[PDB]
DNA sequence: GAGGCGTGGC
DNA sequence: GCCACGCCTC
């Protein structure tokens, strides 16, 4: 697996990895928002579901040790490493 | 917090 | 391919 654009080398390990590498090449962005209005359209899936919180606000991880929530795992994981 | 992105089990 | 974890950078 390696990408063999014009000057671009980034190897992969899956090719499900390689052939979303190549949307930067292209700007094809598959994953669009069917929000009433928005139009908008992502390389990756994951980007469309963050963009999704925007519109909902959703905020599905919440701290057990805290009132506070949060729309990705990642931002609690560091929240709670605040509480030690 | 948000965006970009590399990765792996399924 | 989906999707979730999670690191990097601002
Ligand atoms: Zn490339
Ligand atoms: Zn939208
Ligand atoms: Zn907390």
């Amino acid at each position: 697996h390696t990408c063999d654009y014009a000057g671009c080398g980034k190897t992969y390990t899956k090719s499900s990895h390689l052939k979303a590498h190549l949307r930067t090449h292209t700007g094809e962005k598959p994953y669009h928002c069917d929000w009433d209005g928005c139009g908008w359209k992502f390389a990756r899936s994951d980007d469309l579901t963050r963009h999704y919180r925007k519109h909902t606000g959703h905020r599905p991880f919440q701290c057990q040790k805290c009132d506070r929530a949060f729309s990705r795992s990642d931002h609690l994981a560091l929240h709670m490493k605040r509480h030690f």
